[PDB]
Order: C-alpha cells, then structure tokens, then sequence
C-alpha cells in the first residue's frame, strides 16, 4: 500500500506514536517519507548482506528475520514480510523498540539526514487529527 501523508499521520497517531519517547508526529511521518515514500512494500538490499522492509525500512541484521542474513538477531521477534502489510502495526511495534534501544530516531539514517533539525511540523500541516 502507497500511504497518503494525512492518511499515515493518522495511522501512525491512532498507533501510539505522535510524541512517542519524545518524537512529535512529524517526525515519523517526514522519516516514513524518505525511508520508503510511504510505501509499506519498499525492500532495500544492504552491502553485508541484510536488507531494509517497509514503511520504515527495518533492517533484517537486528530486527526482523528474512531467513538469508546470517547473524540475525530478530529483536522484534517476527518475519521480515510482516513488514510489508497494508496494516503498519507490526512496523509501529518494532518501531517502538527500535527508538526505545538508546539512540532515539537516529536508527533511521534518512531521518538523521532528511528529517532531524527541520520543521517536520509541516509533515502534518493540513491534516485533520
Ligand atoms: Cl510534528
Ligand atoms: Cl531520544
């Protein structure tokens, strides 16, 4: 599924994330935005070996279990495809884990690049939440 940005901020929202550890809403949908253009199929291979799944990209070394990275830690204690759903719970869970693990939203190097220091406010401007 292609979110539409209002339609992710609310999804995201109803899912416990807007200020969650801190992070306003803007800031996980401006990182959703340029991890997968809010595409819950996007799947990058990485050069060791791991590859990144979903809306926000979650990497298969740490997180999730594909089957192929070996050395998998599978954190989040689930498969890497279940990241590819139309329903971005699973995405959001392993999220919250994620930003929990000590270096916040800096775990998503489009966010540290794209996002951070910006007025991410204006990712949902517009919007009615
Ligand atoms: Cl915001
Ligand atoms: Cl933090």
């Amino acid at each position: 599924k292609v979110f539409g940005r209002c339609e992710l901020a609310a999804a995201m929202k109803r899912h416990g994330l807007d200020n969650y550890r801190g992070y306003s809403l803007g800031n996980w949908v401006c990182a959703a935005k340029f991890e997968s253009n809010f595409n819950t199929q996007a799947t990058n291979r990485n050069t060791d070996g791991s590859t990144d799944y979903g809306i926000l990209q979650i990497n298969s070394r740490w997180w999730c279990n594909d089957g192929r990275t070996p050395g998998s830690r599978n954190l989040c204690n689930i498969p890497c495809s279940a990241l590819l759903s139309s329903d971005i719970t699973a995405s959001v869970n392993c999220a919250k884990k994620i930003v929990s693990d000590g270096n916040g939203m800096n775990a998503w190097v489009a966010w540290r690049n794209r996002c951070k220091g910006t007025d991410v406010q204006a990712w949902i401007r517009g919007c009615r939440l």
